[PDB]
């Protein structure tokens, strides 16, 4: 029933926290999102919004997170809307990366973003998956790093 | 039924990490608190608890988190215990309180509080509310700059 | 159902947070855990896994915690899978620990562990408990101060 939904959405930020934090970019996304997928990182990058393939995003991913020794996402406060087939999920995320000693040399080596999710969900014919992830940083230490 | 009353119990806990993470100390507050609400921040502040209403709780916040550029609340380890239209809920959390630049100058800028809350909720006609807070802090860092 | 039990064995983790955070090892780990426990924590200490009285664990973290002036440990991202009266969980895990001044002196005092618990559970006649804890680090910080 609707129980069983949200706690299979909320289930979902722990397998997506997975995906980066155990760099496992392909299978995963595959039990986690839908393909494509919408994407809206602006907050952080400045890239606008897109709809891309999902083994695009999942190269993506690999690419920019192994520019890390290790990442953790902590994603807590979870507030689930569900339509029949449709969620909206609002959460909260603390997310740590950091960069290996042969990059940070004497200086400071985690970049950290704090903020939220604002996303979207769909029950698929394999079960409710990620449709569309925006995250919205209310603040960030070190994103310099993310560029170095 | 008894697990949809925990679920939104839970996810109270989200709204009420929004209300200061996302500044927003004038609507959602009636979202979240019963009016009045009791508060204990004792463990942190040294005010004893008092029952205040739900404006003068807001009008303190918005005071109070306006010295912060950024704050960020992970509350996790949810333990409910329901008595229908009541409940008790013990949980961690780890709240992180930025100071800007102007203030912060060479030395450290992030106030950080970790302990639990042990709070109750009440069911009332618009949804379960949390209509006491308490705070206990196991551990703070750089709990001078919460006065600075 | 299937859906308490769920909630059940998430709330499992805020006590097993409890007991550490707390201090408490002597009731709450009974709540927590079943007698005997397997443990390991070889990601981060080297001692392979092993099945231990729960009497036995409690005396242990009692010794070690005892250490460390305050914990905090954030778990988030639960992913449980049931089958009738056992459970495996994937959880994520950032765990804190304080050291005192006195040991601390003028250098670093936080010990952090990032990584994921791959615990299992078993339904007790007295309720859901842990009877497997696994922890596998991402990453360490000061891992040396566990040592000093």
């Amino acid at each position: 029933d609707a129980e069983t939904d949200r706690a299979e959405i909320i289930e979902l930020f722990g397998r997506y926290a997975d995906i980066a934090d155990l760099k496992e970019f392909t299978d995963l996304p595959r039990r986690v999102h839908t393909d494509p997928l919408t994407i809206d990182f602006e907050s952080v990058t400045g890239m606008p919004p897109m709809t891309v393939p999902l083994s695009d995003y999942g190269a993506a991913l690999r690419a920019s997170f192994g520019a890390f020794s290790a990442t953790h996402h902590a994603i807590t406060g979870h507030v689930v809307t569900i339509d029949s087939d449709r969620a909206t999920i609002h959460a909260h995320v603390r997310a740590e990366h950091w960069l290996p000693a042969e990059v940070a040399g004497d200086g400071p080596d985690r970049w950290l973003v704090v903020g939220f999710y604002d996303n979207e969900a769909v029950r698929t014919a394999d079960g409710w998956r990620l449709s569309s992830v925006k995250l919205t940083a209310s603040y960030q230490e070190n994103a310099h790093l993310a560029r170095a």
